[PDB]
């Protein structure tokens, strides 16, 4: 009765639910890695292999690791999904999505290099966003000893990652180097100004909130970021800033009805298909931030195979 429109299904996962309560960033960071490893300790790698690859990071910045995951017996040159993880650009790591880049590895045959960028706040923008074009620099150049189909590159994230991913689009578009096929974007984090309805309304919901929210750009953005009036913030660190979307790839955008970031997701899809971009836009009923989570509620059975259907569709020969 708190959520009345949550699907019951989920209702039921709710009051199990962990705080990950942003101020507390050790205890946030120690919560989640355990409500993630433990989902990794059964997780089949069935039909699939795992390795790691080392991208050059940009200007003197150390190497960024991927987690690089192929589908056994498959002819090749395969194309890739460059994938990067959640946490609200200042917890989780690349390993946190071994279970999504599995499974699109074994169903669809492609590969996927999962990124392991720098944290916030030890690294703040633009640091992050530049690992995950370095390592999207690295698949490209790299892409015929890896096996890669250059012309069949996607980037995509969920959450933060989501952010880092449109960034890293926008990135690779205006650089002109890295052609990006397709763009897929699961609850994305993609504006600092929370002047939407959905992130004035939402100071309580499960998971994320105005207050988790508020803490995630202070800690991406660095001490010296004055807050949503601030004129000076990146398209890459906050794609909502940007005006020009035309250009960028057919794009995969979701939301979950109570998420703080539903509004800005919808609203960057509308944009993107204002600007031309073919777009497919899903807001999903009755669900919350990180509800996928509740892997086997049918709306997530439901999210999960569109996700694929969408993947797949989308890096087509």
């Amino acid at each position: 009765t708190t959520f009345p429109t949550l699907d019951p299904e989920l209702a039921a996962a709710l009051t199990m639910l962990p705080k990950v309560d942003f101020a507390d960033l050790p205890n946030a960071r120690a919560t989640y890695d355990a409500l993630i490893g433990a989902m990794l300790a059964d997780l089949s790698f069935d039909g699939v292999s795992l390795r790691e690859l080392s991208a050059p990071g940009l200007d003197g910045d150390p190497e960024v690791k991927i987690r690089f995951v192929t589908p056994d017996n498959t002819a090749g040159p395969v194309p890739v999904l460059l994938w990067i993880h959640g946490g609200g650009f200042a917890i989780g790591t690349a390993e946190s999505s071994d279970p999504f880049c599995v499974e699109v590895a074994r169903e669809l045959g492609f590969a996927v290099a999962n990124v392991e960028y720098r944290l916030a706040p030890e690294t703040t923008f633009p640091g992050p966003v530049n690992d995950c074009y370095a390592a999207l620099l690295y698949i490209h150049a790299h892409a015929e000893e890896l096996g890669i189909d250059p012309s069949r590159i996607a980037v995509g994230g969920q959450s933060a990652g989501g952010g880092l991913a449109a960034g890293t689009v926008l990135k690779a578009r205006d650089e002109g180097v890295v052609p990006v096929a397709f763009q897929f974007l699961e609850i994305p984090e993609l504006d600092d100004r929370l002047e939407t309805v959905s992130m004035t309304n939402f100071v309580d919901t499960p998971l994320w909130h105005r207050p988790n929210a508020i803490l995630s750009w202070k800690y991406y953005l660095g001490e010296s970021y004055s807050g949503p009036e601030d004129p000076d913030v990146s398209i890459y660190a906050a794609p909502s800033r940007a005006t020009d979307l035309t250009g960028l790839p057919p794009t995969y955008l979701s939301t979950m009805e109570l998420d703080p970031l539903r509004d800005e997701g919808i609203e960057y899809a509308l944009r993107l298909l204002q600007a031309g971009v073919s777009v497919e836009l899903h807001s999903f009923p009755g669900t919350f931030h990180g509800s996928a989570l509740v892997a086997t509620a049918a709306v997530s059975e439901r999210g999960a195979a569109e996700a694929l259907t969408a993947i797949r569709r989308g890096l087509r020969s």
